[PDB]
């Protein structure tokens, strides 16, 4: 065991809830109770660290650093008549004076302030924003006042502090190309800006109420050992929540777990989340920045007057979703991009989801209940040349199954399908059939 483990299992009917899967040696085990909630844990908010730079300097200009309203660290430059005045204006000297005054302003008790490069670094002391200003000579090239957010790229200060956030959004962009960036500690004058999660925002799921994975490790003695334990869920990295948003599946619960393509599938009520192509525990883009067919998808065309799906079966190029109420196909001509997949809501046939529906080949069988019999139905394609229709096998023997169905198995080298009833479980239904040419030349049960 592990932690979380008698925990995902508290349950009273198995049969109902726990639904298994595999994949390789992996076991994913899923529990239908349980609500997915996010962490509680935030990234830190908008900070109230600024830092300021100079770029040009000009001639013969007062520079003011307007700190949350009274006027602070004043300097002003010669008239540049005389050939001395070119010293001045340089970043460095520009800086260095604008530090000097600042330290000695009354205020700086309250501010931590350094000089690296050409930057000014002011951090405050459980404070919120400075709400700089920082006047100067030309509209903003002189001086260059940012506390999380920049209005373009050329505009990035050569220095910065390791670990800066920064907010990119320039004017009259689409909201899609907005990211954050943060400085790391680099060499060189220039540094360098990488992508990183926002400011303020829910890191990723809470995995004591994501599915669970049972893997079996190694065999000791001809005796393999498995453990439980808790899913390597991929934790969200890049972008801020409009970009990269939560998949609608929090705070709802799970229906079905199953994959296409390559690609998990976390299938809860209305929402159907795609899983990166060959990395089944990541849902979320790996660069915010430019978009790739790999990344994962979401696809909700599913009615919402359909409830939570429950099985998924694969036919003849398409994948099926069965739920309780109706039917969608989800293509696989095209792969699947953002812009590509869509469920297409089918067929409208009742279908009992209590048991498994099973594929024999070329058709899916499923079982119905109704009043204390049932019947079983054949799902193939028609000769309509793409278009599915539903059958009854067991038209001339209906009341033959008592009770319901709970169990199914088939086998197509055989052509045999065994069915199970609650009413007398010492008795077990095989249904034979044999297909020859284009008509069923046998469709037995005993």
């Amino acid at each position: 065991e592990t932690e979380g483990a008698a925990s995902y299992f508290n349950s009273n009917n198995p049969r109902v809830d726990y639904k298994f899967f595999t994949v390789g040696d992996t076991t994913f085990v899923v529990n239908r109770t349980k609500i997915v909630r996010a962490r509680a844990d935030k990234t830190p908010a908008v900070g109230g660290t600024a830092l300021v730079f100079s770029a040009y300097g000009q001639y013969g200009t007062n520079y003011q650093i307007i700190i949350n309203g009274v006027k602070a660290a004043e300097y002003k430059t010669a008239s540049g008549g005389s050939a001395s005045d070119v010293e001045t204006i340089r970043t460095e000297v520009i800086a260095e004076q604008l530090y000097t005054n600042l330290l000695t302003w009354a205020g700086a008790s309250d501010y931590s302030i350094s000089r690296m490069g050409t930057t000014i670094v002011i951090s405050s002391l459980s404070g919120a924003s400075f709400t700089v200003d920082t006047e100067d000579g030309s509209k903003g090239k002189d001086l260059v006042a940012i506390q999380y957010k920049v209005t373009s790229t050329d505009l990035l200060p050569s220095k910065a502090p390791v670990g800066y956030l920064v907010q990119v959004w320039p004017t009259g962009s689409k909201p899609e190309s907005r990211y954050w960036l943060k400085a790391e500690a680099a060499d060189g004058n220039l540094v360098t800006w990488q992508e990183t999660l926002g400011a303020d925002e829910v890191l990723g799921f809470d995995g004591s109420t994501m599915p669970y994975i049972i893997e079996r490790t190694n065999i000791v003695g001809g005796i393999a050992q498995f453990t439980i334990k808790q899913g390597y869920w991929d934790d969200r990295a890049v972008g801020d929540e409009l970009t990269n948003p939560m998949p609608s599946f929090v705070d709802q619960s799970l229906s079905d777990i199953f994959m296409v393509q390559n690609r998990l599938c976390l299938a809860a009520g209305e929402s159907c989340i795609m899983s990166r192509t060959s990395y089944f525990f990541q849902f979320f883009r790996q660069t915010v920045l430019s978009a790739v067919d790999t990344d994962p998808i979401d696809v909700f065309a599913d009615a919402s007057e359909v409830y939570a799906l429950k099985h998924a079966k694969v036919l003849d190029g398409d994948t099926v979703l069965f739920s309780d109420n109706a039917q969608f196909i989800l293509p696989g001509d095209k792969p699947l991009t953002k812009a590509t997949a869509l469920l297409r809501p089918t067929t409208t046939f009742e279908v009992d989801t209590n048991v498994a529906p099973v594929v024999t080949g070329e058709a899916v069988m499923f079982a119905t209940k109704d009043g204390a019999y049932s019947n079983i139905r054949e799902f193939y394609t028609d000769s309509y040349s793409d278009t599915k229709k539903a059958q009854p096998v067991t038209s001339h023997v209906n009341k033959l199954i008592r009770g319901g169905i709970y169990h199914m198995a088939s086998s197509t080298n055989f052509n045999r399908l065994f069915a199970l009833s609650e009413d007398n479980r010492s008795r077990v239904f095989v249904y034979d059939w044999l297909w020859q040419g284009t008509d069923k030349v046998q469709s037995a049960w005993h």
